[PDB]
């Protein structure tokens, strides 16, 4: 949305569903990785990180919002965030699909 904002450093604040509600999560992405945060200055995680290193991220936006993706193992269901806006979403699909898949495979 608002193109003149630095300091991102792909550690933006994304809603991570949760029991079929949507939750404000802190998602940081690394190595390959999708750790999960709660307070501030990462001090304590969320829970278990996520392997993005070859799973799928989709756009699979709601008729509610069409800024939400979700990730997939072969078909099966890990995860899923949703942004604030359009512009968001697409910075984060491409950020984790680079993370899902390097390497000697695919490449």
């Amino acid at each position: 949305g608002s193109s003149g904002s630095s300091g991102l450093e792909t550690s933006s604040y994304l809603n991570v569903l949760v029991n079929s509600q949507w939750k404000s999560r802190w998602c940081s992405v690394r190595d390959n990785h999708l750790h999960f945060y709660q307070d501030r200055n990462r001090s304590k995680v969320a829970q278990q990180p996520l392997s993005l290193v070859g799973c799928e991220v989709v756009p699979d936006p709601s008729p509610d919002h069409l800024y939400s993706f979700r990730i997939l193992h072969k078909g099966e269901e890990l995860a899923k965030l949703e942004a604030k806006s359009s512009e968001e979403m697409g910075h984060w699909l491409g950020l984790l699909l680079s993370e899902s898949g390097s390497g000697p495979s695919s490449g």
